[PDB]
DNA sequence: CGGCTGTCATTC
DNA sequence: CGTTGAATGACAGCCGC
């Protein structure tokens, strides 16, 4: 029927409690809430290291101590020294978000997050939930959970459907279920040779990602609203530039209103459709296909961009600057990492614009460091290529790379016209796009499309590239055959993705899976290296500079009852590592970043790292030896 | 009426 | 039928009790 424990009886109860507690290695933790949403209103923590029994830590209802208990919890929760114990929670980053932000305890020890293990098993799985896990993992204990009906986030976040059961009940049941279960999961991971890869790599990723997600990132509405009115100007100005040719009752917003003049005065449609086809016109016809490019691009650049940023921005009182907070995601099929409150990964790239007298805009320039700071970006110069170079061992690429400076510049140099350089970056980026598209098996006719040429000509070009490098086709078809013999691919860490569709009869699921093996291995391992560089950098950053960790921890200083120095984790562009750093340590910071990104693990080629630096989000790069 | 599958914008 | 991969958000249809 019942077993739980309030840990308050005068003293002795609580005392033998911490006395046991301090000794234990593996243990589990969960909290709960009630109302009011940040929030500091949290009922109390709960802990269990095993068995049907569980311990609760309040904040019946007896008394002696007050601030005391919180101190004990602190002392218990961190790694004095040399004493290495681990701790588990359903999801992670937000529980640590609370412990730091709500009550001001910076938890530091070894960490184990089970939904991440569950994911590490099945990258294609959908977003594990409690009920799903205790179902798939802890059966004989399960039925009890069914008194509640919530599974998305933890039992604190499930506060509503739990509200009829809410209290210590939720924190405790989450604690114990999580403990037996995570014991089972860890059994499963060690049952493969993934455990070193789990505890000693990806949980640290969740960690680094977390103190980031606390860092947030800097923003200035003055810039946002500046380029805002810029864009409004080009909006209406292009409206009249358009209706100078005709105009007939027009507004761009409606595609059916567009059907009128488009289908009428021009007549070339190879609902109807819109975009690709009119780009096909943007090459050739001058009379306002590209007016539609600039207009449509503008609208996307405002409504799906300026609005949400100007919405869900917040401020740090501790800075005097406003910043915005993403969320750690992971759960990518490859193992790459994304962010959603907005996603600032896809934020628009700078582009030029017409009103000599030209102009240019950057939606992204509005991200600033703190007043004293500057932003450091460390980009991998063509990492995945190097990876494929390692696995195919194509010596030819190893040489074309170990020499070539942005080998895209060479590909461009021999392609649309011969120029040695003075290659515009719009072109450079188009080239990068076409090529990376090819490597994973771009379609022949579509290649003919992006370059603008005929089918068989483009196909003879692809065949030409198999001829140029066969180590690729070797590695390629071979790894396909392995995916049939096994049914999964494997990234270098030993993390592996299950491709079900590779064996399927339907030609499409089979084709898609063939390429999918390729991209999954290379992008997956790419993201792996990146994670490793992140945790390296941050772990060094941690003790090496004796100041402290990240922006949440200030707020932690106010609850635990100054100058600004360090550099802080901000973002990952998957090969790019994004830091803001005080303009002090920026050189030290830079050489550390270069160092740990190049020092992840050694392989067939050296990984050059271009490192850009400067005020705001648009920038310059140089450093010397 | 909510899961499910797809076009259509942007990234890397 | 659907032949670059990984993403995020909208939006629109389709089932199917
Ligand atoms: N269109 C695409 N399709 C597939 N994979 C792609 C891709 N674009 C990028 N990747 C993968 C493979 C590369 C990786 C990051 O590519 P960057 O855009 O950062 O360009 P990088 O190659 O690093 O050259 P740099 O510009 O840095 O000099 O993401
Ligand atoms: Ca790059």
């Amino acid at each position: 029927s019942l077993s739980i424990i309030d840990v308050a009886s005068d003293q002795n109860l609580f005392q033998t409690f911490i006395k046991e507690w301090r000794c234990k290695k593996r243990f589990s933790i969960s909290l709960a809430c009630e109302k009011i949403r940040d929030d500091t209103l949290v009922v109390g923590l709960a802990v269990c290291w095993g068995g049907r029994d569980a311990y609760y830590f309040s904040l019946l209802d007896p008394s002696l101590t007050l601030k005391d208990r919180m101190w004990y919890l602190q002392s218990c929760l961190r790694k004095e020294s040399d004493k290495e114990c681990s701790v588990v929670i359903y999801d992670f980053i937000q529980s640590y978000k609370i412990l730091l932000l709500s009550c001001g305890i910076s938890l530091e020890q070894s960490y184990e997050d089970p939904k991440v293990a569950c994911w590490l098993l099945d990258p294609d799985s959908q977003e594990p939930t409690l009920h799903s896990i205790v179902t798939s993992f802890l059966p004989h204990e399960l039925p009890l959970l069914e008194g509640m009906e919530t599974s998305q986030g933890i039992q604190s976040l499930g506060l509503n459907a739990g509200s009829e059961h809410s209290g210590r009940y939720r924190a405790s049941v989450e604690s114990i279920l999580i403990f037996n279960s995570m014991n089972q999961l860890n059994s499963l991971l060690q049952k493969e040779n993934l455990q070193d890869v789990f505890r000693k790599v990806e949980m640290p990723s969740q960690y680094c990602l977390a103190l980031l997600e606390l860092n947030g990132i800097g923003f200035s509405t003055a810039e946002c609203e500046s380029q805002k009115h810029i864009m409004q100007a080009k909006l209406d100005a292009i409206e009249t530039q358009a209706y100078q040719l005709a105009g007939h009752s027009f507004s761009f917003t409606s595609s059916d209103d567009i059907a009128e003049v488009l289908f009428l005065e021009l007549k070339l449609p190879p609902q109807f459709s819109t975009s690709k086809d009119v780009l096909n016109k943007l090459k050739a016809l001058h009379p306002l296909p590209g007016l539609i490019l600039e207009w449509r691009r503008i609208t996307n650049a405002i409504t799906k961009v300026v609005f949400p940023l100007q919405r869900e921005k917040c401020l740090n009182p501790f800075l005097g600057m406003e910043r915005i907070y993403p969320v750690s995601q992971s759960h990518t099929a490859t193992g790459r990492i994304t962010f959603t409150e907005p996603n600032i990964q896809n934020v628009p790239r700078d582009f030029e614009i017409k009103m000599g007298m030209p102009f240019s805009i950057s939606m992204r320039h509005a991200f600033v460091p703190f007043p004293g700071g500057s932003i450091l970006a460390a980009d991998y110069s063509q990492l995945e290529l190097r990876i494929l170079a390692h696995l195919s061992h194509d010596r030819r690429l190893i040489q074309v790379l170990n020499t070539g400076a942005d080998v895209f510049r060479s590909i461009a140099a021999e392609w649309k016209m011969i120029e040695p350089e003075s290659v515009g970056d719009d072109l450079r980026q188009q080239a990068k796009q076409i090529c990376y598209g090819i490597i994973y098996g771009m379609g022949a006719k579509s290649l003919g499309e992006q370059m603008g040429i005929k089918e068989n000509d483009a196909a003879c070009y692809i065949d030409s590239f198999k001829s140029r490098y066969t180590g690729i086709n070797q590695f390629m078809t071979e790894t396909v055959k392995n995916c049939k013999r096994d049914g999964f691919v494997q990234t270098i860490l030993g993390r592996r993705r299950y491709l079900p569709g590779i064996k399927d009869n339907n030609p499409y699921r089979k084709a898609h899976a063939e390429r999918q093996a390729i991209n999954t291995i290379v992008q997956g391992s790419a993201a792996d290296i990146v994670k490793i560089a992140t945790v390296n950098i941050q772990k060094q950053l941690e003790t090496f500079h004796s100041t402290f960790k990240s922006h949440g921890h200030r707020e932690g200083m106010l609850q635990s009852d100054c100058p600004i120095r360090g550099g802080f984790f901000i973002l990952q562009l998957h090969d790019e590592l994004l830091y803001e750093v005080a303009e002090e340590d920026v050189v030290q910071v830079a050489q550390i970043v270069k160092n740990e990104m190049e020092s992840a693990v050694k392989l067939s080629v050296k990984l050059k790292v271009k490192v850009k630096i400067g005020a705001s989000w648009g920038e310059l790069k140089d450093f010397d030896v």
